[PDB]
């Protein structure tokens, strides 16, 4: 027997960023990254990810103006401030002509795309979802739904009234790990309702959580992988933010640096993907989202939920200022936009095929 002494670390992670150019994406090469510690491959990481952004997506960076319009869940997942369980929180629910019609304001202010998310509340589902689709869609702006999980004749009849995406992050992509956090479904009703929103023509949206209690390097290995599998048009990561009112309330938050390697990775991964610098970056440091935006991200999305049930979506601690009125966020992220040297979107930014 002899020995077994480890190679030299700057060569290593020079080795991978040289795997990575050449998108030999292998299951060690994505550990490996996510494992570094040294800052400068970070860096580098980060520079490539920037790089691949430049070229297969550009520099607008598309704003979607969200309007989170109830915070009613029949769900209760264990890492969300919406969970059923937590009786803590006044829940709200905004009326059909509320929405449209601050919708058409942010419209007004520039928005391409209107945003509709919230809690798994059926007072809405189908019906009156579709009639607020049909509405905003007169506005000739882009619709995202973002509503959790509904059977395929939802979803088709939200097609059929014009909405043109569906965001459903995938969480996580650990089976187990998904039931325990998730206790009234599984990931394969997820991955299940992703495949029907994409079959009925949606561009779809999946990403997970970076930083859950019970997830490992090689569980966030698997959700790249993941990720890489289906292609996704859009893909959203933050950072897991305890909630004090939650079974998580104790565990350890997600780590930026973490967070900002897996956003970095996904752009490496997908090229023309959209991928927002989501405001759970913006949560946990200061300026988050403007690093993330350096970082391979190229999509921002403003709050627009107005006073007074924007303090009320509160899926974790610190998502809410209420410092400014609630018409500030679109004309703020076109500043921070401005200062990066880039522009916003000129059209839907639906996502492009511009890669091989
Ligand atoms: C606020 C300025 C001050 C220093 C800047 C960062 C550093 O330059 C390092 C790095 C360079 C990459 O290129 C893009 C990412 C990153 C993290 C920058 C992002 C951001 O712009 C920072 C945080
Ligand atoms: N504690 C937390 N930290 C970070 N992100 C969280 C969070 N709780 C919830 N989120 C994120 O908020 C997203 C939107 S929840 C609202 C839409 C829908 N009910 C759904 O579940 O898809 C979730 O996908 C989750 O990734
Ligand atoms: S993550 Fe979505 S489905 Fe789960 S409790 Fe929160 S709002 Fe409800
Ligand atoms: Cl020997
Ligand atoms: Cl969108
Ligand atoms: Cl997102
Ligand atoms: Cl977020
Ligand atoms: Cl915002």
């Amino acid at each position: 027997m002899w020995s077994h002494p480890q190679f030299e670390k700057a060569s290593t992670g020079r080795e991978i960023l040289e795997k990575l150019e050449r998108r030999e994406f292998t299951r060690e090469v994505l550990k490996e990254a996510l494992s570094i510690n040294d800052r400068g491959f970070n860096e580098a990481l980060f520079k490539l990810a920037d790089e691949i952004r430049r070229k297969y997506v550009g520099d607008e960076v598309h704003i979607r103006a969200i309007i989170e319009f109830s915070n009613v869940c029949r769900k209760n997942c264990l890492y969300c401030g919406l969970r059923r369980d937590n009786k803590n929180l006044k829940r709200y629910r905004m009326t059909p002509e509320e929405i449209v019609e601050r919708a058409r304001l942010a419209v007004q202010f520039g928005a391409k795309t209107i945003v509709l998310q919230s809690g798994e509340d059926p007072y809405y589902m189908p019906d009156v979802i579709s009639d607020i689709v049909k509405e905003i869609k007169k506005m000739g702006v882009a619709v995202t739904l973002s509503l959790g999980e509904w059977p395929r004749e939802y979803y088709e009849k939200w097609k059929e009234a014009g909405a043109d995406r569906y965001l459903l992050r995938h969480e996580t992509a650990n089976p187990v790990l998904h039931r325990k956090l998730r206790p009234d479904t599984s990931f394969e009703n997820r991955l299940n309702c992703l495949l029907t929103l994409k079959e009925l023509g949606y561009e779809t949206g999946a990403g997970s959580m970076v930083g859950l209690p019970g997830q490992t390097i090689d569980d966030l290995v698997d959700d790249l992988l993941f990720l890489k599998e289906h292609d996704f048009d859009m893909v959203g990561i933050g950072p897991f933010i305890p909630h004090p009112d939650t079974p998580l309330a104790n565990e350890k938050k997600g780590d930026f640096t973490l967070t900002l390697k897996m956003v970095a990775l996904t752009r490496i991964l997908l090229p023309d993907s959209n991928i927002p610098a989501t405001t759970a970056m913006g949560t946990i440091v200061p300026g988050g989202r403007e690093i993330t935006l350096r970082c391979g991200a190229n999509v921002i999305i403003p709050n627009w939920t107005p006073s007074p049930y924007r303090q009320l979506y509160q899926l974790y601690p610190g998502k809410i200022s209420v410092f400014e009125k609630d018409t500030a966020s679109i004309p703020s992220v076109m500043k921070m936009i401005e200062l990066l040297g880039r522009k916003p979107g000129r059209d839907w930014g639906g996502r492009k095929r511009v890669f091989e």
